């Protein structure tokens, strides 16, 4: 399919045809594909300085601007702002500078980082090493040493017979409380996840999860990583997926909604329990010795001020949150189709995860078949959405109405009426 | 005033690069606009900057060409996951040996990162498990990622990060000044580093050994130009054990060099090529690598608005003969600099085309600065900034990369300050 031009929620191949872009792109293009004041933001600030760095003391008023924005929206206290490209190289950033802290706290041995299968956290060596997806690893000899991966969090693949959702949210803690003993608590420096899993399948973890989880990273003294890179400025009702799912996390990994994705930008918050030994170590040593050249990047950090602006004067958050819950019961009353094993989501993410049989869970063979059959129909009635095997992933614009919603959501009942009228 | 620029940066922003502790007492020096070659910041001084920003900004700094392919592709298609097609077409097409295929990232260090994971995919593909170590060099600089930052071969890219992680290699730095024997020539030297590679590679295991890196010239380690030979001495032997060149030209790409490549200048043959920094000037962040056949055979999403300002670019540096023009003030520039090679000070002027280095020291038989090694450096980098001019300090030496848009006025200009420069730290030294 040939993307030529976008306008809101929709985007039009090179033939004129228009689609909802049910995906906001890469999950990540909030306020729709042609939003005016994000235009005039990068061409205001790219003839004024179009480059500096933000190394050796420099600095620029975006930059500025932006971490001190960037603070005080945080869901928890935090301290400083830090600046990347992309959502791997923020991940990568935290995993060394979680190393660097340890050697900084007279701990060389609490390095191991625990992850989870089907956690998605990028594609450099180290974060695709956080990545728990097979194909990310496969014939890459990832993941690398001392990264771990505990359960995924995902009741309608994991749980077991008779097991009830709040049981299985038990079991996930004790699982990992175990994985820890096992290690040795003091080599683990800490826990990394999303609040919704997007990329592995928009996983919804089960109700008591977060707060189960939490007790066990806190009797070890353990870091919570929250990855908001999806799940970041308003998608899963409110403006971050930690509000949501009640997280307090140490250090907090953003991007794509930063910038509604118009530039490559990145940031990730780091509370004082993180910062301070940082400091100190890198007065030590004279430096810290660490950085990319965009980092910061002036034009990149005009955008995603004029675009966090926006979010807030037209209210996306609460518009999202509004849509989410209409999609979410849009969604559900799919649930008796033939084809829908599961409806899951929150706010304005969602999965669909299709089946041929119900009891057994099962679809066509191989797996993926049944998800590729419905997502080529459902692009031939003007939707785009992003297979994941057999689940229809569904993260749509903030901007979004309900109107939008209904006819994004038809034409998905449509979908699975004729797939199952081929199969019949 | 707790409101102000530098006291906010100090609250809220964690800085790349910098010792902490000494910015929340100082503060940053924040730069307010650009023109040229010259920044301004918010207290209205003017400064000459002579590295580029990043060894980076190859058109200067109010180019409004660029601004414009920016918000024509921001208000036409601002993502999606055509410019980039054009672009990858184009970077295939100028490459300096044949090459096949075109691959995007945002940063030089991602660019590297997925070369490495990429030659790992390869060497698994074709059924040799354990062909995955990587050679790069001391004082190499080839980004930050956890595989990138171990690629690198500076200190302070290590300690406390716990890297160099597993099958990241380093020989020796091609530094002729600081690492050459008594009684050992140029040529000599590079013979020594070519054998010292192979015995690296022999002692390794030849078949263990997947790639190695290099810069054609070391930007970030100091501006190290390698001695003649070394380049076609160290071919040779890669090219004996059937070992990858990875060229970074993250530097030396788009002219800086007195030719479009550095591997041009120095006669390499890589098989994949790195680019980043000038190829957007960046006004935008883009990094790309290419593959040549014999990479890509075997294993046979850039961003729109970041491509279409790197096309532009790109098509602003031909239309504007910027290559011969970072040519030939890079004649000037390198001569100029090398009337200062008998100032008591200066311990030795290197440099090729529109790059250089000048290390300072106190000693000139010794090779000796002040105690630490890096006080002479920062001494003489302040000053040279207070008389308008933006170094960069890499413990004692100075570099300079300047804009291709420069003149050789500005370049005079530039190495004057320099020289004034370096008579006001003497003076200062023997009071
Ligand atoms: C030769 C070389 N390679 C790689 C990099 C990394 O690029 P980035 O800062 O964009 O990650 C740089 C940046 N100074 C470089 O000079």
């Amino acid at each position: 399919l040939v993307i030529e031009r976008g306008d809101g929620i929709y985007v039009e191949d090179v033939s004129g045809k228009r689609y909802i872009e049910a995906m906001s792109g890469l999950w990540s293009v909030g306020v729709g594909f042609s939003e005016p004041r994000l235009a005039e933001a990068a061409a205001r600030q790219m003839k004024k300085l179009p480059f500096y760095h933000t190394f050796s003391y420099r600095s620029h008023g975006p930059v500025i601007d932006l971490a001190e924005k960037l603070v005080s929206m945080a869901p928890v206290p935090m301290s400083k702002a830090y600046f990347t490209n992309s959502g791997s190289e923020a991940n990568d950033t935290v995993v060394k500078l979680i190393w660097y802290r340890s050697n900084a706290l007279g701990e060389p041995e609490r390095k191991k980082i625990i992850s989870r299968k089907r956690g998605y956290h990028g594609v450099t060596i180290a974060s695709a090493s956080l990545t728990g997806l097979p194909n990310n690893h496969r014939s890459f000899d990832l993941p690398i040493d001392r990264i771990l991966h505990t359960g995924c969090p995902h009741f309608y693949r994991e749980g077991q017979a008779g097991e009830s959702e709040e049981q299985f949210a038990t079991r996930l803690a004790d699982e990992l409380e175990q994985l820890i003993i096992a290690e040795g608590p003091h080599t683990i420096a800490a826990f990394i996840g999303e609040p919704v899993m997007g990329a592995g399948g928009v996983v919804v973890p089960p109700k008591t999860y977060w707060e189960k989880v939490q007790a066990v990273l806190k009797r070890y003294d353990i870091l919570l990583i929250a990855d908001e890179v999806i799940c970041g400025f308003g998608r899963t009702g409110n403006l971050f997926g930690s509000q949501t799912f009640d997280m307090k996390p140490d250090i907090l990994v953003m991007s794509k909604q930063l910038s509604s994705s118009y530039l490559p930008i990145s940031a990730f918050l780091i509370n004082e329990r993180v910062y301070a030994p940082i400091a100190e170590e890198s007065h030590k040593i004279g430096t810290l010795g660490t950085g990319f050249t965009a980092s910061g990047h002036p034009v990149a950090a005009a955008v995603a001020l004029e675009n966090l602006a926006i979010i807030e004067e037209r209210d996306l958050v609460a518009n999202a949150r509004d849509r989410g819950t209409y999609m979410q019961k849009r969604l559900r009353e799919l649930q008796d189709h033939p084809l829908v094993g599961e409806v899951r989501g929150v706010g304005l993410i969602a999965g669909v995860e299709l089946v041929t049989d119900k009891q057994a869970k099962t679809g066509l063979e191989p797996t993926g078949a049944l998800g590729a059959k419905a997502n080529a129909v459902l692009q031939e009635r003007g939707v785009i959405s992003r297979a994941m095997g057999d689940t229809l992933a569904f993260c749509p614009p903030l901007i979004i109405n309900d109107q939008q919603v209904d006819t994004m959501v038809s034409a998905l009942e449509a979908t699975l009426n004729d797939v199952q009228a081929s199969l019949t």
